[PDB]
């Protein structure tokens, strides 16, 4: 149930049902770090299929046999569509250039193309992993290209649409809560009123600005290293390959990829990934604040803040009515913490390039893709399983507005500062309301209190 292949170090058993070859088996033997959960992220694998599909078509310009190119293109399409994920067993913790994964991409695409052509698996005929599938490319400029394709597609498909959905649901709730006045909190102390809508509109703005920040990190991610070859000069590739492969990847993906203007900058560093991680890191801070607020605003039922009633998506206890754990807030704030740690990992790698090549590439793109997927998915989950079903506990909020000591300043132009203060002090001492106290002190009538103390008039400048 295995075939025998060879590398210059010896013979290796390759399972008959696997499209990878000797280079990949050897790689598995030498990089056993962390297990299966540490396998190279699927979006990197798919991005490699896109790049190899692109290169094969372009290389027809540079002597690649059209019949061989087309089988390569078809096989690379299968990789890009996620039909061959089981033929990539290598972990992130390999070489820092991601060379093993490039070799394994080349082998899988070679062997599947060979199969399509009716050839023998493991024979390198008629499709050679290096000479055909890796034609005009280098170990050093392929993985970086795969990283950026992967990141851009993830931001485009997962991260940004997730945040947009969250934005829209937060905005919708903002409008729904536009007339519900509650007591502000500063330093967590009671403070002057604001609407739930105003408070939520802050969250909306943060998510809005988060999307702008992420978008602003994308132009440098669209720059591709393909064509720099070994050290940046483009030695051993062809004139035109850099520009054509970028345009081809752009046509296949519909994203505006271009070749990096400076290939030395593109190979020796991944500052673009650091900046993209940076924008996600800010996004995590916004989302930590939005989810934690909502967590606390939904606390109760009676020893908390109790402003919000959160959807209950999973069974509680009938003898515990009103008690609902803010589960999605917890998922979201945990993601937020992860992103911040991922950002430090990304940063340490990005800072440690040496001369012509940064060799921390797999760990950098892992952490960027991890953060982008978590943020996107959590946004969608948080939206659908919490935000959209949020209701205001208007009964409890109205009660707490009436029990507040904050509104007492509304009395000042009518009874003066000292009578207003004495009302607040006495209410504070007796555990009664401003109105009850103000009446008992004979300072005003109930009818006067209602006319003079209007929360709706305490929501803006004059």
């Amino acid at each position: 149930s295995f075939r025998i292949e060879y590398d210059t170090f010896g013979e290796l058993k390759v399972p008959n049902d696997k499209y990878y070859g000797a280079q990949t088996v050897r790689s598995t033997m030498n990089f056993k770090i962390g297990g299966v959960t540490e396998r190279m992220p699927t979006p990197v694998i798919k991005a490699f299929g896109i790049l190899k599909r692109a290169a094969a078509e372009v290389n027809q310009d540079y002597g690649l046999d059209p019949k061989i190119a087309n089988a390569i293109m078809k096989a690379a399409d299968e990789v890009a569509e996620g039909k061959l994920n089981d033929h990539f067993p290598l972990v992130v913790w390999q070489t820092g250039s991601g060379t093993q994964t490039n070799m394994n991409v080349n082998e899988v695409i070679s062997n599947r193309a060979i199969e399509m052509l009716g050839g023998e698996l493991g024979s390198k005929i008629p499709v050679h992993p290096n000479d055909h599938v890796n034609k005009s490319q280098s170990s050093n400029d392929t993985f970086p290209t795969a990283m950026h394709i992967a990141a851009a597609i993830e931001v485009h498909e997962v991260l940004l649409p997730g945040l947009q959905k969250l934005h829209d649901a937060l905005d919708a709730k903002s409008k729904e809560f536009a007339q519900i006045i509650k007591i502000g909190r500063t330093h967590t102390q009671d403070a002057v009123p604001l609407t739930l809508g105003q408070e939520f509109s802050g969250y909306v703005q943060q998510v809005k600005y988060a999307m702008t920040r992420i978008k602003a990190a994308m132009p440098r991610i669209y720059e591709l290293a393909a064509g720099g070859t070994a050290v940046g000069t483009g030695l051993n590739t062809r004139i035109g390959f850099a520009e054509k492969v970028a345009a081809k990847v752009a046509a296949l993906t519909g994203l505006p990829f271009v070749t990096a203007p400076n290939k030395f900058e593109a190979l020796a560093a991944h500052d673009a990934l650091v900046e993209l991680s940076g924008a996600m890191n800010t996004t995590a801070c916004s989302l930590m604040k939005i989810a934690n607020d909502i967590r606390f605003l939904g606390s109760g039922p009676r020893s908390g803040l109790g402003e919000l009633i959160l959807p209950e998506n999973e069974p509680g206890s009938s003898i515990m009515p009103g008690k609902v754990n803010p589960t999605q807030c917890e998922a979201m704030t945990m993601v937020a913490a992860q992103v911040m740690g991922n950002h430090v990992a990304v940063t340490v790698g990005g800072s440690n390039g040496h001369f012509e090549l940064n060799v921390f590439k797999p760990m950098m793109i892992k952490n960027v893709l991890h953060s982008a997927r978590l943020l996107g998915d959590a946004s969608v989950s948080f939206t659908e399983n919490c935000v959209v079903g949020i209701q205001a506990n208007t009964e409890r909020i109205n009660k707490l507005m009436n029990e507040s000591l904050m509104l007492v300043t509304a009395l000042n132009p009518h009874i003066g500062y000292d009578k207003a203060a004495k009302i607040a002090k006495t209410a504070h001492k007796n555990g009664s309301t401003l109105k009850e106290t103000a009446i008992e002190l004979g300072y005003l009538t109930a009818e006067q209190f209602d006319e003079w103390v209007k929360p709706k008039d305490m929501l803006g400048p004059k």
